[PDB]
């Protein structure tokens, strides 16, 4: 599925990614945005041989399974084709996992140098949430 911004949004907010770990709501669909461009079904080749998948690009050297990858750790207990999904629950849950993991959305080096510092209430404009 390819997520428009607010319906992202909206979705995200519904599962409480708003605040999660004090990241507001826009830092969560900027990284989206700059991780799949709001497509659940993004999969992204690491060059460490690990692939990055879904809505926010989660990998799986750490977080999944995906069969291929030298030293899973699986640590969200999902295969990776589960963060593909329509339904972005799977995805959200893991998501918070990472993000408590001590380095806070810095583990998404998309969000880090794409939208940390910027304006990141911009990608909630207009949005009736």
């Amino acid at each position: 599925k390819v997520f428009g911004r607010c319906e992202l949004a909206a979705a995200m907010k519904r599962h409480g990614l708003d605040n999660y770990r004090g990241y507001s709501l826009g830092n969560w669909v900027c990284a989206a945005k700059f991780e799949s461009n709001f497509n659940t079904q993004a999969t992204n080749r690491n060059t460490d041989g690990s692939t990055d998948y879904g809505i926010l690009q989660i990998n799986s050297r750490w977080w999944c399974n995906d069969g291929r990858t030298p030293g899973s750790r699986n640590l969200c207990n999902i295969p990776c084709s589960a963060l593909l999904s329509s339904d972005i629950t799977a995805s959200v849950n893991c998501a918070k996992k990472i993000v408590s993991d001590g380095n806070g959305m810095n583990a998404w080096v998309a969000w880090r140098n794409r939208c940390k510092g910027t304006d990141v209430q911009a990608w909630i404009r207009g949005c009736r949430l």
